[PDB]
């Protein structure tokens, strides 16, 4: 069998879990065997994850950059061993990439404010939650929320990153919340910061916010049932993950692939 590799960003979200085992069931059934290694968060570990690839007798890689404009060295380093590289879910800003597969960050954040502008209405006082500064998901999803931020005249009382983790997300909204008690409603650009925040509102005794998350990953689903969470953006880890190894297997089959593959999302609502 051949290697494929993938270098996923973090093992410590649920979403990169789900992509994992959609890459790894795909790879299953294509009959490839999948290596796949952990970045942590780190540029320097995925460089070197990326280092150690490309003497394994990988075939192609898989990778999610932990920072879409650091990762062009290791991208830079594949192409030199002739290891054809796809990227997914976030962009490389440098190299050549084969395939790109992620869902439409832009939309999704601007489905995000606009439901937000439907509930808590107009003008509304909102506080946005950023994911890690250098990432396409990121930069997209804070770029559709700015649409929707000049639709509905949102007054954004405050927008700070928590880097897609639980743990900041919630202290970074603790902080947040004890100079800006008037928040009505919060864009969190991922499931796992959304969580974290109903925490620290929680915490605060403020029933009164509205949250929005992002990725609908298992946890995200139950809070928004539990009724704790007014909504997330439904995002398909798996499947961007089982499309990867899919589009890994026509390259190497010669097949041309189109240069970016979208995922489709889907507002998720209780009932
Ligand atoms: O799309 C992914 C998911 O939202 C994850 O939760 C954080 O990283 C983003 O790039």
């Amino acid at each position: 069998k051949d290697t494929i590799a993938l270098v996923v960003s973090t093992l410590n979200n649920p979403f990169f879990v789900s992509l994992k085992d959609g890459a790894q069931k795909e790879a299953d059934k294509l009959g490839y065997n999948l290596v796949v290694l952990d970045s942590q968060n780190n540029p320097a570990k995925e460089l070197a994850n990326v280092q150690d690839l490309t003497v394994r007798g990988t075939k192609i890689l898989l990778i999610n950059p932990t920072d879409s404009d650091a990762v062009g060295n290791a991208v830079k380093m594949a192409n030199q061993a002739n290891i054809p590289v796809i990227t997914l879910d976030r962009q490389a800003t440098k190299g050549e990439v084969v395939s790109h597969i992620a869902s439409d960050n832009v939309l999704g954040g601007k489905i995000a404010g606009d439901y937000i502008a439907k509930k808590a209405g107009e003008g509304a006082k909102v506080i946005e939650l950023q994911g890690t500064a250098a990432t396409s998901a990121a930069r997209e999803r804070g770029e559709g929320f700015q649409q929707a931020v000049a639709a509905h005249k949102f007054n954004v009382l405050a927008s700070q990153p928590a880097d897609f983790d639980r743990i900041k997300g919630l202290n970074v909204m603790q902080n947040l919340l004890t100079a800006h008690p008037d928040v009505q409603a919060v864009f969190a650009q991922n499931d796992e910061m959304a969580l974290g925040a109903l925490r620290a509102l929680q915490t605060a005794g403020k029933s009164d916010v509205m949250v929005v998350g992002f990725d609908g990953t298992p946890d995200g689903e139950k809070a928004v049932n539990d009724g704790k969470l007014a909504a997330t953006i439904a995002q398909l880890p798996d499947q961007i993950g089982a499309k990867g190894v899919e589009t890994a297997d026509k390259v190497l089959k010669g097949e041309k692939v189109q240069a970016k593959y979208p995922v489709d999302l889907k507002l998720v609502v209780k009932q």
